[PDB]
């Protein structure tokens, strides 16, 4: 009777579970607007961030030792190294921070909530002084080698300022994993220790249907004794005489 | 204590069927053994 | 076994029960001051 119960009591466990799957409906709802929100951001991102990849050698390095930048990569390379906490505005401290061979890792580093609220409110003012800079000029001709990271720096501001929305969404997914996955756990936990306790009792329960019917045989066998007992004592005070 | 003499009063009556249950299985077990030693007789006058 | 169950959800109302054993405890406490005041009080009106 206890191991039901307590299997009962797994199944008041169990009962614990739909509770954890309407949390599982509230937490797949929100995660299907998030990923919504994400598939709307984050795919361009992933384009711009194999385009760093695809970038060739020559047509960095030889737009490097240029003598003078033109004014379009100008506009658009100085945003650029304000993320690689180097921000500065002179020609050469760009020339001297592309040098270095350790710059084709950190294209694709670089990571949108670093940027602090204040360095990207500069940027969308520079947007808004250089908004035909940018795409536009990537489209025309000014140089291959910008076309991949301008772009790359065109985004990171369409994640940030909004990220920030996501996250107390985010925060909120993971209070609601944290407390569902660990009581996916023992969902996982009760289901296997609830056959744990019916497996027992499976051997055990009906084995004694059958223990009480040879309880039930004995007692069966000790009657038909006691009435020859009875019926052999007869005999024997009636051939007493004898 | 309803539910208990429920429990109780409603267990061992019907244990009292698990026994007619075995003098089924004792009567059975006596006529497999009638069938065997009768289909044994029946295929030894078979030459006869 | 659902029977025992059953009577083992009204074991479960039983502890309930203890609760109210608690109560009462609460209550009899409770009474027992009220009654003090009151046996320093009423007992003159009765007499009256």
């Amino acid at each position: 009777v206890k191991d039901q119960q307590e299997a009962e009591k797994k199944k008041v466990m169990s009962q614990e579970i739909q509770e954890q799957l309407h949390k599982q409906q509230e937490v797949i709802a929100d995660k299907q607007m998030s990923v919504k929100e994400d598939l709307d951001k984050v795919e361009p991102a992933v384009i711009e961030a194999q385009n760093a990849v695809k970038s060739i050698k020559k047509q960095h390095l030889v737009e490097v030792r240029s003598m003078a930048n033109p004014p379009a990569a100008v506009k658009l390379a100085l945003e650029s190294i304000c993320l690689l906490l180097g921000e500065s505005t002179t020609d050469w401290k760009q020339i001297r921070s592309i040098i270095m061979r350790e710059n084709f890792i950190p294209t694709i580093v670089n990571f949108s909530a670093e940027e602090i609220s204040d360095a990207i409110r500069e940027k969308m003012k520079k947007n808004y002084m250089s908004n035909p800079s940018y795409n536009y000029e990537i489209v025309n001709r000014a140089s291959l080698a910008c076309g991949p990271m301008v772009k790359w720096a065109i985004a990171q501001l369409n994640y940030a300022d909004m990220l920030k929305r996501v996250e107390p969404l985010r925060n909120e997914l993971q209070k609601l994993e944290d407390d569902a996955k660990d009581n996916q756990q023992k969902a996982n936990e009760v289901e296997q220790m609830i056959r744990d306790l019916e497996a027992s009792i499976a051997r055990y329960k009906e084995e004694y249907a059958v223990l009480i019917s040879e309880a039930q045989a004995i007692k069966a066998d000790l009657a038909a004794v006691e009435a020859k007992v009875n019926r052999s004592t007869a005999l024997l005070k009636s051939l007493s005489a004898e």
